[PDB]
Parts: C-alpha cells; sequence; structure tokens
C-alpha cells in the first residue's frame, strides 16, 4: 500500500518546458510527451515546482520525501479516462497558482497573517497570493491535485439515475465531489509516508482539512449559479469583498478553483479543442455505457449524433462566461492596464475567440 | 442472507397497547415490556399497525410480506445502545403520524389519506394528511423509521474530532444522519425481499428517495436555527404557508420529523424522564471512551459528575421551546377547542421545564 515516489524526485530533464509555468497557455501536452504518457509523474513534478515558487515548503516546513510521496500516490489514483485524469488535475492546479499569483490590474493588497508570493511578483497591480493567508492558498493549491481524485469518467447525473454504490453512500448529493475530497483524504492519512502537513498544529490541521473540502464541494457544478449568484451578491454590497474575512476569502478560493477547473474554454484555440475532443471522448463512453443499459443516451454523449459545437457554445454562454464575467466583477482577473484606464484581460479574450469559433461552426452545420 | 421478517408476521398479543397508538403519551416501555427488550419487533409491529391505520398498503399497493421483511433488517440493524436503538426510532415514526393525522384547531384541508383515528367531524379542525398528498407522508413514515438507523453512541463532535472513518468518509459533514440514510437505502436496494416500494413507477420511486433523505438530513441539529428561521420566514411573509408549494410541504415535515425527533420533553412526566436517563447513559458511554483516548470529557456526559437538569433546561430552552413555538405560531399543533385552545405538547414541555428549573433552585 505504501506508493512512494520514484527515487531522484524531481526529475530535472524538462528545465525548458517547466519554465513556461508563469505563462497562462502553459503548453501542458508537450509537458506530457516530455515526460513520458502514463509515466504517472506530471502532477508530482508540477506540484513540486509551484510549491517551491512560492516558498511554500520554508513557511509549513513541508519535508520533500512525504509531499512527492502523497502527490504521487494522489496522481496514481487518477484513472486513465480521457478528461478527468492526472493531466486535467495539473491543469486546474497551474490555473489556481496563475490565478492567485500573477498581476491584476488595480487590486489593493490588504492593509495589515503569514503571506507567501511567488518568485514571478516582482502601485497598479496586486496579486490574490498578497490578500489570502499562506494556509488558505496552500489548502487551494492542494484542493486543485486531490479535485477529481479516482473518477470513474461518469456524471453524477449517471452515478444517480444507475443507483451506483457511490451515488446510494452519498444520498445522491454531490457524489463525485464527496468521494474525491474523501478518496483523497483516505489516502493521505493510511500512511505516514504521506504525512507533509507534520509540522502544522492540531488548530491549523483541522482548518486546513476544512478549507480543502470546502474548496473540491465548491467544484460541484449543480451548485454553479448559487456560487455565482452568493458572489455577485459580496461584490454588490455595502463593502464589496472584505479581504479581513474568512467566510468572503473562502468564497474567492472557491470561485477560482471553479474557474481553474473550466478554464478550457479561456485558454488558446489548441489548448481549448485538446480538451475538448478530451470530455466529449468521456461522454461518448458513458453515452456507450447509457445504450447498453436500456437508458436514452444523455444530450451531447452520442458518439453517432455528435453536437460538439452546440455543446461548446451553450457551456461558454451558460457555465464559463457568468463564471468569468462575475470574477472579473470583482476586479479579480488577471490582466495588463492599457498603455477611466482600460484593462485588457487575456482570459476573456481567449473566450470571446473560442465562442466566435464555435458559432461559426453551428452557422455552417 | 436476507433477514426475514418472524414466524407470524403481525403478533396478535399486542392488541390492547396498540389500540392506544391514538394517544400522545403512548406507553412504549409497556408494548416494550409486552413484547421482549430486546426481541426486535417493536418497529416493524408499530410501523404494520400505523401503515394499515392510514391505508397506504392500498394507496401503493404495498406487498406486506416486503414491508414487514424491510422494517425487520432495519430495526434488526439499530444497535443495543441507551437512546439511538429501534425504541427510539418507533417513538418518532408515532409522533410523526400523531402530529400528521390528529385534529388540528382552524388547520384547513383539501391522493390523500386520513387515519382511522380521525373522527371529530367539527368544521373547525383539520389535520396534515388532508394537506400533504400520501406520498409524502408515506416518506416522512419510512424517514422516522430509517432516521437513527446504526447509530455508534457517539456525536458527530466525536467522529470528526477522532477522525473516524464514518467522518473522514463523509468529509465532517451531516456524519451520522448521512449514514443513517445511507446505510438505510443500502439495506432497502440490497435485497429483492425488501422491495415494499415494486409498485411505484420511477419517476415517483425517484421523489420518494429524494423526499425521505431530505427529512433524514434535516435531523441534524447543526441545521436546527436554520430550518427554524426558514419556516418563521414562510410563516410570516405575504401568504403564509402554501399547500399547493411542494417546496412549502418539504419544510412543514421537515419542521415535523424534527419536533417529533426531540418530542421527549413534550411528554409526560414519566416518558420524559425515561428517555432523559436513555440519553445521559449514551452520553456517560461517550465520556468513558474520551477519556479512554485522553481527550477532554464533552459537557454533560461525565458519569462520575452529572449535569442531568442542566442538560435538561438548556436543551429545551435553546432548542425544543423555540422549535415548539415556531411550529404552534405556524398553528399546525394538535389541540382542542375548549374558544381558547388546549394543547397537551405545549403544556407538558411548559410543566417539563418548571420541574428542571426548580430542580436546578436547589443544586
Ligand atoms: C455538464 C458540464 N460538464 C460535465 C462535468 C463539462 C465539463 C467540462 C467541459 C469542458 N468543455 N470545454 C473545454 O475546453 C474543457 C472542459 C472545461 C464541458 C462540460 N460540459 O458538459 O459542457
Ligand atoms: C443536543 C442534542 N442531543 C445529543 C445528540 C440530545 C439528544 C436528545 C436529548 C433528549 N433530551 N430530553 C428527552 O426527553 C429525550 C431526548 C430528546 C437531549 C440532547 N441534548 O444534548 O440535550
Ligand atoms: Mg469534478
Ligand atoms: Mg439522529
Ligand atoms: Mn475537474
Ligand atoms: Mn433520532
Amino acid at each position: 500500500k505504501p506508493i512512494l515516489a520514484p527515487e531522484p524526485l524531481v526529475m530535472d530533464n524538462l528545465d525548458s518546458i517547466m519554465e513556461q509555468l508563469n505563462t497562462w497557455n502553459f503548453p501542458i501536452f508537450d509537458l506530457v510527451e516530455n515526460i513520458g504518457r502514463k509515466c504517472g509523474r506530471i502532477l508530482s513534478q508540477v506540484s513540486y515546482r509551484l510549491f517551491e515558487d512560492m516558498g511554500l515548503f520554508e513557511a509549513f516546513k513541508i519535508p520533500i520525501r512525504e509531499f512527492m510521496n502523497y502527490f504521487h500516490a494522489l496522481e496514481i489514483g487518477y484513472r486513465d479516462i480521457p478528461y478527468h485524469n492526472r493531466i486535467h488535475a495539473t491543469d486546474v492546479l497551474h490555473a489556481v497558482w496563475y490565478l492567485t499569483t500573477q498581476p491584476i490590474p488595480g487590486l489593493s493588497t490588504v492593509i495589515g497573517g503569514s503571506y507567501v508570493f511567488s518568485k514571478t511578483y516582482n502601485d497598479k497591480y496586486g496579486c490574490l497570493s498578497g490578500n489570502i493567508p499562506a494556509l488558505e492558498l496552500m489548502a487551494l493549491y492542494v484542493a486543485a491535485a486531490m479535485h477529481d481524485y479516482d473518477h470513474p469518467g461518469r456524471t453524477n447525473a449517471f452515478l444517480v439515475a444507475t443507483s451506483a454504490p457511490q451515488a446510494v453512500l452519498y444520498n445522491d448529493r454531490s457524489v463525485l465531489e464527496n468521494h474525491h475530497a474523501a478518496a483523497a483524504w483516505n489516502l493521505f492519512m493510511s500512511r505516514p509516508e504521506y504525512n507533509f502537513l507534520i509540522n502544522l498544529d492540531h488548530v491549523e490541521f483541522k482548518h486546513f482539512r476544512f478549507l480543502v473540502i470546502e474548496a473540491i464541494l465548491a467544484t460541484d457544478l449543480k451548485k454553479h449559479f448559487d456560487f455565482v449568484a452568493k458572489f455577485n451578491g459580496k461584490v454588490n454590497d455595502d463593502v464589496g469583498i472584505d479581504w479581513t474575512n474568512e467566510n468572503d476569502r473562502l468564497l474567492v478560493c472557491q470561485m477560482c478553483i471553479k474557474l481553474a477547473d473550466i478554464n478550457g474554454p479561456a485558454k488558446c484555440k489548441e489548448l481549448h479543442l485538446q480538451w475538448t475532443d478530451g470530455i466529449v471522448n468521456e461522454f461518448y463512453e458513458q453515452g456507450d455505457e447509457e445504450a447498453s443499459l436500456g437508458l436514452p443516451i444523455s444530450p451531447f454523449m452520442d458518439r453517432s449524433a455528435p453536437q460538439l459545437a452546440n455543446l461548446q457554445e451553450s457551456f461558454i454562454s451558460h457555465i464559463v462566461g457568468p463564471l468569468c464575467n462575475s470574477y472579473d466583477s470583482a476586479g479579480l482577473m488577471p490582466g495588463k492596464w492599457v498603455e477611466r484606464r482600460k484593462i485588457y484581460c487575456q482570459i476573456t479574450q481567449h473566450l470571446l475567440q473560442n465562442h466566435k469559433m464555435w458559432k461559426k461552426v453551428i452557422e455552417e452545420e
């Protein structure tokens, strides 16, 4: 049972691709090809680099062996399925790191907590890492790594409709997300070889665990409109986001992991088209099982009647679009001032270009 | 491998106690003595009587063997602990049946079932069973029977503080209540011998399961103040409770199971004192394990320094009192026109509260 990290913990021949981590369109499929498909090390190698970039090993006296042991066991428990795999976990962790470390035009630093900064971070700009304490940031990064742990390649709706043992176990409520959090935490506690949090006190550890669970459970898209309405409520109230309020910080971390989780349509066309391929291939596996069980095939999941452009157009218009508008309205989107100044925002620019590409595909069909 | 209901499905020797089900202070400990203390049939025998009283077997074409098979398997998986046992499950089912079937002064009433006990044909009474469709009522009754299934005799706080497997499995959220619902439903789906819902269509069955889970999860007292504030909100808004609104009906069913679950302090002194003895004895078992694990003993859980009166006074003042006041303000409390209203349930709660305050005054 004690899966341990490969002998040379840090792989070391990957420097030329790893130095591109500080870009939004990090070429993650070129990293996969450089490491080796199913070498099972992409998540632990990127986790190492981003924890070191933030000085999180010093801040919490994290021993590197136990940390690499855990992140390797975690990445090994992600299945070989087309989308909800360790490559997606790596992508989401990169996205949360990018959203929390990169310059945000006109964001104020909380006047007055222990805070970490990226080595990449060097009046007119702030970053979330300057407003969210190191403990809470580390919880968000670990949540991103564990968020899809042991994903079966089926939706909550499918597990509930088929009375899958997991759906009965979790009373049909956030079935996958409860399982990811519970299975990742059970893995963590199963062996002292995994205990990278040994230097947190008991109060800190219980708070850390609470924050990780809240972040993973926030990735259930059945709650998507509830989180977005709650967040628009906090932004448009008397004081706006209050960075000294622990519940306001939690809600920002949850919006951050939610955006990170569905970042694909807001990447360059090349990345977005590869992730689109991944999710529709996982849907077709589900559509095949639905047919074999005599259920009707869910919309967009029938390989012999694809509606790929309709899926991505409506995903962008109903889910990704409103989440980005809400996050941008809070003033939390990384961007650059244009030389009542305007902001150039790469993330919304990509989402707009991808939306237009899918509408153009629809108008031909 | 399947637990099956005992030889003659219905015990014939219980008639003189079973006819007293239509009283608030049902002598449940006399029923225990008449059956035998761990005979393990009390929940299935009472469930049969209350389902037959409401004509629920005819309304959903329930096969009685599968129904008795399931309720016997369920009652067997309640542990021999002092409070959260099959006797408590029986008590809560009786209380939800009583609150939903018995006359309510000035309640308006319209796929509905009615108790054979419901006589009193004065215009000026209704019952909730006249306002809550039979499918939703049956969900509330089955939830009451399953609400504490496989209870370990420990609080959520103890399971979370000790990183018990169940607390890890449920991410520290409503750990016991998720387990009761999940373990009860797993038992149901485990055997065709248990499928008493076979004549519900697929839409009905999915709705039924949703309602049962919502009712069991509502018994977590971490949510108590949220439910009470939400209910007072719906009662004091422009239209009040709207019986044609499915979310208003669910919230009434959840207030009903919540009151049924903590009914003890609103029973006659004799019943209330036996239930109080049960809960403090279960707490002491928890305090013993806390000491052995080197944890500080939780408040009220120390056998060598009991604080029974302080426990019950503050439980009634903080939890039971405000829930009864809120349910009574909605006009949903069973009672009799004297015209003012005599309400047995609130009169018992007031008398038991005064009894504990008087005990404290000596200590
Ligand atoms: C129903 C939402 N959903 C299932 C979990 C989903 C997940 C991810 C993506 C997805 N689409 N485009 C990408 O670039 C990659 C991911 C974010 C799309 C959907 N969807 O059903 O539409
Ligand atoms: C606070 C909730 N609780 C422990 C889970 C509890 C349950 C039942 C009773 C109990 N009190 N009085 C009775 O008559 C029987 C039951 C409801 C009391 C408590 N409590 O901690 O106060
Ligand atoms: Mg997920
Ligand atoms: Mg309970
Ligand atoms: Mn994900
Ligand atoms: Mn109970």
